[PDB]
């Protein structure tokens, strides 16, 4: 029984920003991941869309309606080899009370809070007021940016280095939380696996690796070295959607550590990588 196209999803749980969707694979109970921010509106995840991409492998239907779970059906086929792993088929009734904005928005600040105090190890008393002071702004309707970012400029003082930028921490925490990435504090090196070739890269992509100095590894020089690919937050958002998915699974394949770091330091090439350059030359 190979991975078929969809899934249909039979219950929900949620806990801390993030929910589960379960489903039966061969018989065995099984769930997937996925954090509550992409809940609040189901729109995005609909089979008719506005764009025709979605931003998880989940299709949104509503089970009261024969069509609606049949077409979700019918276009997870083409979505499943588009986004290369089956589709979640969740009806619209088991997401019905999950958060309402603000409520999600303090479960994803409260996550961002045990990243900030795990990678740059802060003891959770010294930020007792300033979590305090955030949660009861995120009530009063204050932006989750707005909210993050005054914390961390709080926070911040003695834990994160002079050097890094407050909003390289909160893009850090944001997208940590967004696709289960890991957060260090650590020099980059911003190093990519030989799979991801330079032929197959857009302008924007292959200029985006040459103005933050990409350099390619290779998988098995990588692997018995046992190299972590640490990119920059910064540097690796200048990249498309599409290629920092590929760099990641390619990662993942080959068992070596992804993290995307706030430092804008670079780690001392130590090991066999060439710079990535336009094919010519």
């Amino acid at each position: 029984p190979t991975d078929q196209s969809s899934y249909i999803v039979d219950s929900v749980t949620v806990k801390n920003g993030s929910i589960h969707l379960y489903f039966d694979k061969a018989g065995q109970k099984t769930y997937e991941r996925h954090s509550l921010s992409h809940f609040v509106n189901l729109d995005n995840l609909r089979a008719n869309n506005t764009k025709g991409s979605l931003p998880i492998n989940v299709i949104v239907f509503d089970g009261k309606s024969k069509c609606e779970e049949s077409s979700a059906k019918s276009a997870s086929v083409y979505y499943s080899q588009l986004m290369c792993q089956p589709i979640l088929l969740l009806d619209q009734a088991l997401v019905s009370d999950v958060g309402d904005s603000a409520e999600v928005a303090v479960k994803m600040f409260d996550a961002y809070v045990n990243t900030f105090s795990s990678t740059f190890n802060v003891p959770m008393e010294k930020l007792k007021t300033l979590v305090a002071t955030a949660e009861a702004e995120l009530a009063k309707n204050v932006s989750l940016d707005n909210v993050l970012s005054t914390f961390i400029s709080a926070a911040r003082q003695g834990f994160v280095d002079s050097d890094v930028e407050t909003k390289d921490v909160v893009e850090c925490l944001k997208l940590s939380h967004q696709s289960d990435i890991e957060v260090t504090g650590d020099s980059c090196n911003n190093y990519m696996l030989t799979y991801n070739k330079v032929e197959n890269m857009t302008p924007r992509d292959l200029g985006a690796c040459i103005d933050c100095s990409a350099r390619h590894i290779n998988a098995q020089v990588a692997k018995s070295h046992n190299i972590a690919l640490i990119w920059n937050v910064k540097d690796f958002m200048s990249l498309s959607e599409q290629l920092r998915k590929q760099i990641r699974s390619a990662a993942k394949k080959n068992n070596l550590p992804f993290k995307l770091t706030c430092a804008t330091t670079r780690q001392v090439v130590n090991v066999v990588t060439t710079k990535i350059a336009l094919k010519g030359g």
